[PDB]
């Protein structure tokens, strides 16, 4: 979403988000660290290429041509500075000059020490309770964003973790068209298309970046969850990590885990999609989780088996036409889990990433809420581990990532919605260690 600095009446009608870094000649003096050699407020490049015929409503919703319905110039940082005001570094660099390289390691959560496990859990929990220093979320569309008075912007403060949740909600939210008009849903800016892996890779990056600063711990790393063991049960649903089932309500988490205290954001879509609002920062319900508890749907009562991961890494084309959730022989679609581990599609298969989400039979299984269950974070580091391995074996062959006629949101150089500063899918399409400053301690089947 947007820097608080740009969440103003001033900045919203400038069409400009170029906040100051260190201004010692007053406001306006250091927009993008430009006094130093660091960045320069210039106009945003958006992808303009056409999307799939699937999306009818070009011109009705703020996510299109991101971020151009909000901002027309952003900071473009020079070299390896990064950030909204070019104040930090691009992934894989630190130091005052962004000249010292770094490489953190994401390990399996069950290999972590006793204290490491506790500190991760306590870190997630602190991220849930701590107000994001930088981003605030819009609670209304841009049409209503400056308030009734046309002068009180309708943005709320949001916690670090809940921001993570919000950005996911806002990329899947239905397009609202008008009251009484039933909103449009064949629309997904982060799933069922090639951007699924890059959207969720940046998603993790930003949360990791955020938790790193929160903790004052530059080398904190998001551990992963190996869910491709095929077990009957959730081997990370224990009070020492993520919480086991509550003995008083088998659909809630143990009162002996902090996550039993967590309360969700964005669990009122019938409000959002009938009045044209957005998920705001107010929490309500607790997390629901019921691993393997889906009596009605036996094909989602067991996690994927180790060779499934082995096979979906045999699919050598990243994606295939129509670049949608019914793509065949498409690596993205089969890891995302609409194809079976071989590559073949069937309206009935739910494997890998998808089945992991469905297996929890609860909050983590529901698209608009699923980051509320922090298992999400580990589910996806692992999915990002499969992705990062695929790019190692196929030397990052981006040729099959389409540049046009993907579902909207999914063209190769679309800015991933609603990440800020704008970042195109292709900048996440790289081998993470040499480029994004992280790697996975992991060993693959065969
Ligand atoms: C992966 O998923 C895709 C979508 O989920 C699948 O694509 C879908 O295929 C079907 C049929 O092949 C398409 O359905 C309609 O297609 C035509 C064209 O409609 C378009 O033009 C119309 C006028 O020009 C407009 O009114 C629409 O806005 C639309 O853009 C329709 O005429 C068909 O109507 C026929 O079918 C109904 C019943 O289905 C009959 O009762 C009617 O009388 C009529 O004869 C279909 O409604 C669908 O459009 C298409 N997907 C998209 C995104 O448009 C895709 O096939 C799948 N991949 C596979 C299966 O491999
Ligand atoms: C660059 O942006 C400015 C700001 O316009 C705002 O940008 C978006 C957030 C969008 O929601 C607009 O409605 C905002 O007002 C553009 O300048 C305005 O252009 C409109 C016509 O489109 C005009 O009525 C206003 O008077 C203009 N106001 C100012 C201060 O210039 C500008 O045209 C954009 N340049 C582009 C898109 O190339
Ligand atoms: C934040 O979001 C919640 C959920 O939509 C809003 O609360 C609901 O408001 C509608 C009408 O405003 C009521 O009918 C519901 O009963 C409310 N539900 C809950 C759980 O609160 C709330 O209005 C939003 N906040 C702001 C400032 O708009
Ligand atoms: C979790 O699984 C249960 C079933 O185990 C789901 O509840 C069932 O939903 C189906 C389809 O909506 C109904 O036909 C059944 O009658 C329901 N059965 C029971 C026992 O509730 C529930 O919707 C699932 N929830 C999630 C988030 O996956
Ligand atoms: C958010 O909280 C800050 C304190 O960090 C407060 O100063 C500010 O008024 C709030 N801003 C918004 C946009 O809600
Ligand atoms: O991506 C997701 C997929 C499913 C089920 O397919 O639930 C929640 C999600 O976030
Ligand atoms: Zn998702």
């Amino acid at each position: 979403q947007f820097p608080r600095q740009c969440a103003t009446v001033e900045a919203l009608r400038s069409g400009m988000c170029c906040p100051d870094l260190s201004p010692v000649s007053g406001p306006g003096t250091d927009r993008c660290g430009s006094s130093s050699g660091r960045g320069r407020c210039e106009a945003v490049t958006a992808d303009s290429r056409p999307h799939s015929p699937q999306y009818p409503h070009d011109g009705r919703d703020d996510r299109e041509v991101w971020p151009l319905r909000f901002f027309n110039r952003t900071c473009h940082c020079n070299g390896n500075f990064s950030g909204h005001n070019c104040g930090t570094c691009r992934p894989g660099w630190r130091g005052a000059a962004c000249d010292q390289r770094v490489l953190i390691v994401r390990r399996n959560l069950l290999d972590l020490s006793k204290e490491e496990k506790n500190h991760f859990v306590r870190a997630l929990d602190m991220a849930k309770r701590t107000t994001h220093p930088l981003f605030v979320i819009a609670t209304r569309r841009s049409e209503e964003i400056l308030g009734p008075d046309g002068n009180t912007p309708q943005f709320e403060n949001i916690s670090i973790y809940n921001y993570f949740v919000w950005t996911h909600y806002y990329s899947v939210k239905k397009t609202f068209l008008g009251v009484g008009q039933e909103s449009f849903g064949e629309v997904d800016f982060s799933h069922e298309g090639p951007a699924f892996l890059t959207w969720h890779r940046y998603h993790l990056l930003r949360l990791e970046k955020d938790m790193q600063e929160m903790l004052q711990e530059p080398s904190f790393s998001l551990p992963y969850w190996n869910f491709a063991t095929g077990k009957n049960v959730c081997d990370i649903c224990t009070d020492d990590l993520m919480g086991s089932r509550s003995n008083f309500d088998s659909t809630l988490i143990s009162p002996n885990s902090v996550f039993s205290q967590w309360r969700v954001v964005c669990d009122s879509l019938e409000d959002y999609d009938t009045l044209g609002t957005l998920c705001n920062s107010t929490e309500d319900g607790p997390i629901r989780r019921n691993p393997a508890g889906n009596v009605a749907r036996p094909m989602v009562q067991r996690l994927p088996e180790p060779q499934d991961v082995a096979q979906c890494l045999e699919v050598g084309l990243f994606d295939t036409p129509p670049f949608y959730s019914n793509s065949t022989n498409s690596f993205r679609n089969t890891v995302e889990g609409f194809s079976d581990p071989t590559g073949k599609y069937d309206p009935a298969v739910s494997s890998l990433h998808n089945l992991a989400h469905l297996f929890l039979n609860g909050t983590g299984g529901q698209v608009h809420l699923s980051p509320n269950d922090p298992i999400f974070v580990l589910l996806h580091t692992f999915t990002d581990a499969v992705f990062d391995e695929w790019l190692r074996r196929y030397n990052a062959d981006i040729s099959t990532f389409p540049l046009e006629n993907a579902p909207i949101g999914h063209n190769r150089q679309y800015n991933m919605v609603p990440f800020w500063p704008p970042v195109t899918n292709t900048e996440m399409f790289v081998t993470a260690p040499d480029n994004l400053g992280y790697t996975y301690e992991i060993q693959w089947p065969s």
